[PDB]
């Protein structure tokens, strides 16, 4: 129960130290009756300078900045994520291999750019109000936190989302969906990221579609009102039988944790679990929406 | 469980914030087999800028420095203080009293000190530690628990935290400060409810502390080690702080206190009230005393001061 912050790179240690520090600080901050406009222009900044102290895993000097901590904490709640669990997932052991997941595979940690953080600030109020209005049920990425790490004078920005894939069920094939297809090198990768054409070709498909579609619609409409585009539908495929070849039954999962998961219908060829959510809304659009919205509807049932 | 760090002076809020913050970080830092020489030049430093966030009680901007945290954690241990207890006394509720504070539960004293004071702590720290080791924590000396530097509105403030020389429960009805010439309470001092009396008062009122022979010896043996140690460090002009608790007077005071509301006695855990001594079963009055050396930090010398200081107290007791 002693949290060393041991990690491969020091920046990951700082991240671990950071999430720990801020989540603890928040536990002393009252949950407010509503977010306020300043909450969206707020930050926490902490600077550490430790001389001859506690430098076994942490750098002696580093900065850690959390953007809009009241907003992201509310988002956490609206996504049904407990702060202490969020903290544990980041903090209990180093994140694993810019794109990481927490060791328990529940949360993804993505390095991003100055402008991305700008774009997020740009959409945050609306994104929030929408998560409110849609009562949390949505295929959009779920933003759990956003941070700036300063290590060795270098700034690094990170965004934490909920993993689209199960944290336990092994994924057997990945499709990026918006003309485009998979490259040789990639087609020669342990887990290849296929694209639209490799899908219609593979005749790949089997369900929920009614509620997935009415959900996905509202989303893309939202992304249009924000004049965003060029984003994909990440689709995951877990082949139950394959995985099979004191128990953890095949195709078994906690829908409250693997939030994007749907089991295959009865009349489905091979028993599968699907993972689907919208990814990368951060960086004709009004048409991208209607186009995207239908290319997807043709991959269900 | 929510701690708001509510306190009159933002400085106090920050003190609470800092003791809290540092104690938790220490909890994630393994306990070493021994202290290393660097631990005595070590420090932590944290600077906070909280923009439009979390400002009910804390300033948006402040700095907290803890000197030699490894050494002070270990000192706490040697003194039988648990870090959670310590943390809780500082943070559960604001310190009471700026220059001279007690934690809300009266376990710990927090005093503002000068930069010189802080420098003198470093000078003497390696030796003071060693001494605390070889006397097993058994000492009339001030028991140092933490040293800190707070920055609020660009203004730096140094603080040293000690264990209270007095009981955290038992009332003091009379205190003294003793050195060993021409010392006594001013006419202004006496005007206070709890006047701080001095050497010629203690003598001119013919006071004696009746602790009995077994205690008197155990006490003078401590004093002897402590004051010599203080000699070798060339340290001078420290006082013996003397508090007196009148058991019967207190029991009546308690009674009166309940009667107001409506409309054991002389007992102390020697592991908490560490300087306290029961009066001999043959004293004229039922009393508890508290005696400790105070002001180690800041015409003869140290060797003489130790000898003199020593022989005075020796007489104070029976
Ligand atoms: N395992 C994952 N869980 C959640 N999101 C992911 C995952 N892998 C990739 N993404 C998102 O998908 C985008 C990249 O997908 P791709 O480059 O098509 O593999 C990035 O914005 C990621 O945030
Ligand atoms: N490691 C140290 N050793 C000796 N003196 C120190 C040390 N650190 C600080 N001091 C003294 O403490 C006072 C205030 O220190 P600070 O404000 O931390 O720089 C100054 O008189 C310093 O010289
Ligand atoms: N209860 C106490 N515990 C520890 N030190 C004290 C206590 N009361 C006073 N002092 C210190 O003893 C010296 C004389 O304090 P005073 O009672 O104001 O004369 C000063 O160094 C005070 O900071
Ligand atoms: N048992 C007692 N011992 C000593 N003084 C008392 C006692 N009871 C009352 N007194 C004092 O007599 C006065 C009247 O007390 P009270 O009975 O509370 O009005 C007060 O000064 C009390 O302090």
């Amino acid at each position: 129960k002693v949290k060393l912050f041991r990690a491969s790179e020091p920046i990951l240690s700082v991240l671990m130290w950071g999430v720990n520090h801020t989540i603890n600080e928040l536990s002393n901050v009252p949950v407010p009756v509503m977010l306020m406009p300043d909450d969206f222009k707020a930050y926490s900044k902490i600077k550490v300078d430790n001389h001859l102290f506690n430098k076994e895993n942490l750098p002696s000097r580093f900065k850690f900045k959390e953007y809009c901590p009241m907003v992201f904490r509310n988002l956490r709640e609206r996504f049904g994520i407990d702060d202490q669990d969020y903290q544990n997932s980041v903090t209990r052991s180093a994140p694993i291999n810019r794109f990481l997941t927490t060791y328990d595979r529940r949360f993804v940690i993505k390095t991003v750019s100055s402008e991305d953080v700008a774009e997020m600030h740009n959409i945050l109020k609306k994104y929030h109000q929408f998560i409110v209005e849609c009562h949390g049920n949505t295929l959009l990425p779920q933003f759990l936190g956003m941070y700036r790490l300063t290590v060795d004078g270098v700034e690094t920005y990170m965004v934490v989302t909920r993993n689209v894939f199960s944290h336990r069920l092994t994924v057997h094939r990945k499709y990026d969906l918006k003309a485009r297809e998979a490259s040789d090198k990639e087609k020669a990768k342990d887990l290849p990221t296929f694209k639209d054409n490799d899908f219609l070709n593979e005749g790949q498909k089997h369900v929920s579609k009614k509620n997935f579609l009415e959900k996905l619609k509202r989303d893309v409409e939202f992304l249009a009102q924000l004049k965003i585009m060029d984003y994909s539908l990440l689709v995951g495929i877990h082949d139950v039988d394959r995985a099979e070849q004191r128990f953890f039954g095949p195709g078994e999962f906690d829908p409250s944790v693997d939030v994007y998961a749907m089991k295959s219908h009865e009349s489905s060829p091979k028993k599968e679990v699907y993972f689907m959510a919208i990814a990368d809304i951060l960086t004709n659009p009004e048409q991208y929406s209607k186009r995207f919205n239908e290319f997807m509807s043709n991959i269900l049932t």
